[PDB]
């Protein structure tokens, strides 16, 4: 019961019984049917009933051992498990004895079994093995139920969580059907998925830089997918999309991962209209698609605390950032922006109200700081739009027909933090102020050569899946999170 | 002709003279009643010169040519697909504008919305007719012919001129997402479980391909972009996850060719309780149910030479030819290589049969890589007419495939050539960690320790595959954006 022990123990195990000539490590075991399978099968059957000619070859690990004549084990696999009753009569001698053989097997043991389906004495489903043959040993002990969670290695060494914990198991489950509602959601609309350079020559931002030996040339992870997909737009892809990883070489946070799963699309002839329904759409849609109702309850602060229910039901609330903010701080904000006055008069706001006061004190960074302060967690209860930002703010989205110095765009907060961030595209060429006279130069280019009018987006879909798992952390819902040895 | 550059200064000059006049030459939104596909799938079977006159639709297109009174045409084409702009002056709405200046304004490779009814020419083709037509993104380049793209670096760099003047090439990465499509349904279909993995990694690249690198600042912590998704893969098969795959990017640093490029999708599964047999019928049938699917037949035409060389046809009906690779080159070669293997004389053996025969190139002289060179000479171009099988690779050359059962200094490993080309590598995975030789990746040879079940692996090079399913000498033609010095 000192795991170092228990480890050399079970390794030296291994080779005495190599050694006898029996093989641990066996190459192949035939399965006739999996644990959920041979659920569904025969879940409903008498209480001790047993057929005992159909014979089946099962297989599994051993997550729970329990002992002269009868020998139960939990067997368990695909997240589901099944007991495992062994019966002195019912066992082929032949193979091997029963009690050695059955006294090699330890809890984490992966196993396969020939035996026949029934339920037990007072009929819980189980197998009844005629023999047992290990598949592959578990060298060590398995952390006990509650023995991970805070841990933390749970992060580092994974298989141990899905193991021990259902719930994390259940978390990328639920992850990889949100990417797939995604993926169906967009395809049945006639999107188009595609495949985008993740390395690019330039890259405003904060790149990672990695360099091509043979090219010779320093080249840096993508902050995003959006150019090239834009230019496929250009190029008579109307409707186009991509989920994939981007990096950005910022500080790791709860929110935050360096390496990050982002679905961006691009939509011909659609503005941030469109746009926002589309997003109403789809996150209610999939809400109801994992839950079977739009309202969902979500621990913000710890498990130990009271949760907040978001409802996601349509339509959500559409905040003008500059409009709430000059209601709130009941200050005429503008006219038109950055512009002396008016920058001294954001100050002014944000002293007074005790708020940071960032620097550089541009326009743009004062209007992101009064923005959050008081609209980002505006409204918790559910999914919320900041809309038409300053373009300012916003060098990408076209201008806004009605409201001057603003833009279209659209920005998605579930519970105090962005998860969906949408825009209408400036199509004209004169109109952008970031190309320059001497890559990003090839979406320029393409931009001189017509894009149509199209609005773009893009998702936070690890946080998105944080939400929706109920997690605190972006590193719950990722498999694998970026990690210091 | 004229000169591009003052043609490109004319209409910049005509947009901004538009603008003047309080007209925006860039609205912000047009909105449509239809898409071209779907215009043409409703009104295809109209009699000859028939019209519905009641109908009005606002679609959008882009101007890909122009015939000169009261009378005018244009191709408008969108989705892939064309329909003619028959302009009527009689049915043109003027009180919006004049005709005249209206439709003088639209030269090709415009971008309009069309509001008019459909019909269908005298002359019997489909055409929409305006009584309004508005300018939505002005194009300010004269647009190439179909001379004007393959063979060219603005092909591949200017990737939107490809798309939409070649007509070729959309078709091509059409097929390059069916293909993966399929793949992720064929595999969802098996209780497959997509996942995804880490692309950046304290584990360096392979013996095979140097690694790419980059650095974490705040971390102060250097990372190493992914050659391979098969580890963290198998140590979600110790976690309990039986099916398991992923498609993404991966990352090789070695040079550039025609088959090779630094960044290329690969998709690969990890399959419990599987052994190679499986594996191989996985692959017999991927294939063949692939090709069947795309193409209504199971041989397709690929030139293994240029375009204007004969192509050789491939028969993708399974089962496919698999062959053992020392024994082959036993066979040929008519020597007895090993038994094993690396033995200073068989090496020396090797090294004699390679000058001796090919004046072959020897390289750094490992056995394994010697192997390796006498296989590609001697093997691998065997077979163009059908995909197949290097079976029961020597151990030594790879340290992860686990032992052949019944034959010493073997693995149970299976790699799949298409046309002499690397398609497909699949083993059955070791996972003996006291067998296992790395572990004399720690987090790895870890995981083995709690152990992982019998499985067997696989993995896709997408991108060739796509070359051969869409017939193309290069990976830079499958990919949309290739990496290339400016
Ligand atoms: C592509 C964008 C669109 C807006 C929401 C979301 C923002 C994104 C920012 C961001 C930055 C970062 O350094 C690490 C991260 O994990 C994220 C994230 O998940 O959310 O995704
Ligand atoms: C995952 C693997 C399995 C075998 C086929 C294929 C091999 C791969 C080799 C390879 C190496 C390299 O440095 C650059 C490349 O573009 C490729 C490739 O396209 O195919 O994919």
């Amino acid at each position: 019961v000192d795991p170092r022990l228990y480890f050399e123990n079970r390794s030296k195990f291994i080779q005495d019984q190599k050694d006898k000539g029996i093989n641990p490590y066996p190459h192949k075991f035939e399965r006739t049917i999996s644990i959920p399978e041979f659920i569904e099968k025969y879940k409903d059957l008498g209480n001790g009933e047993h057929l005992e000619d159909t014979i089946l070859n099962i297989t599994g690990r051993i997550m729970r051992v329990s002992a002269q004549k009868l020998r139960f084990f939990d067997l368990v696999g695909d997240g589901e498990k099944i007991q495992v009753l062994a019966n002195y009569s019912f066992h082929n001698h032949e193979k091997g004895n029963f009690a050695e053989c059955y006294d090699k097997i330890r809890r984490g043991d992966i196993v396969g079994i020939v035996g026949f389906p029934g339920k037990s004495k007072k009929g819980e489903l189980s197998i009844f093995p005629k023999e047992t043959i290990l598949l592959s040993a578990c060298l060590h002990m398995l952390p006990m139920k509650y023995g991970l969670k805070d841990t933390e290695i749970r992060y580092r060494q994974r298989y141990l969580d899905l193991l021990i914990n259902e719930s994390s198991r259940h978390t990328f489950v639920t992850r990889t059907k949100i990417i797939n509602f995604l993926r169906n959601f967009l395809n049945e609309r006639g999107f188009f998925e595609v495949e985008t350079p993740m390395m690019n020559l330039i890259a405003n931002a904060r790149p990672f830089i990695t360099h091509h030996n043979d090219l010779d040339l320093d080249l840096y992870l993508r902050i995003a997918t959006e150019l090239p997909l834009k230019m496929l737009i250009v190029g008579g892809i109307d409707k186009v999309y991509e989920i994939g990883k981007v990096f950005r070489n910022e500080g790791i946070d709860n929110t935050h991962n360096p390496e990050f799963t982002s679905c961006e699309f691009y939509w011909a002839y659609a503005d941030y209209n469109d746009l926002i329904k589309w997003s109403e759409d789809f996150f209610s849609q999939l809400v109801y698609h994992l839950f079977g109702t739009y309202k969902i309850s979500y621990n913000k602060d710890g498990p130990e605390n009271q949760p907040i229910e978001i409802d996601f039901t349509p339509p959500y609330p559409k905040v003008s950032i500059v409009e709430e903010i000059e209601k709130v701080t009941n200050t005429i904000l503008e006219q038109p922006f950055d512009s002396n006055e008016t920058i001294e008069k954001m100050i002014n706001i944000i002293k007074e109200h005790k708020i940071e006061l960032p620097n550089p004190p541009t326009a743009a960074k004062l209007l992101d700081q009064l923005a959050s302060h008081f609209i980002e967690n505006k409204y918790n209860d559910k999914p919320f739009f900041i809309v038409e930002h300053p373009q300012i703010m916003s060098p990408l989205a076209k201008y806004h027909r009605t409201k001057p110095g603003l833009t279209e765009r659209l920005e998605m907060f579930i519970c105090g933090k962005e998860v969906l961030n949408a825009y209408t595209e400036l199509n004209d060429p004169f109109k952008q102020k970031e190309c320059f006279k001497l890559l990003d130069s090839a979406f320029c280019t393409s931009l001189e050569y017509g894009l149509p009018p199209t609005g773009g987006l893009g998702l936070g879909i690890d946080r998105i899946t944080m939400f929706l798992t109920n997690k605190n952390s972006i590193k719950d819902v990722i498999l694998f999170p970026t990690m210091r040895p």
